């Protein structure tokens, strides 16, 4: 493609598990792409985005370089929808939304 800066293929190793000590915090963990190299030469901008099963609130977090993002903007009484984006730091190589992880923080009652 852009030889070199290819678009990204959707990150894997998408899990995003609920914080038992946190009744709102969602721990968003993934790494990169199996089809990805190195991901230290390679700068990939992902692009997470958290919306309520109950409100479409399209959230926008940037990661210039982050692969464990937590946040505790998460409702534990309902579900999340979080999909990770990717891209290049270098070539703007914006790759549409692919994975779409499922999460419900720590429901305490």
């Amino acid at each position: 493609g852009p030889l070199g800066s290819v678009k990204p293929d959707p990150p894997e190793n998408v899990v995003a598990r609920p914080v038992p000590s946190n009744p709102r915090r969602l721990e968003v963990t993934w790494q990169t792409p199996s089809t990805w190299p190195d991901p230290e030469s390679f700068p990939l901008k992902f692009f997470l985005r958290y919306r309520p099963l109950i409100l479409d609130q399209w959230q926008h977090v940037e990661l210039s370089n982050g692969t464990a993002h937590t946040i505790t903007d998460a409702y534990a009484g309902k579900e999340y929808i979080i999909q990770v984006a990717a891209k290049d730091n270098e070539i703007g190589t914006w790759s549409d939304w692919s994975v779409a992880a499922h999460a419900t923080p720590w429901t305490e009652e």
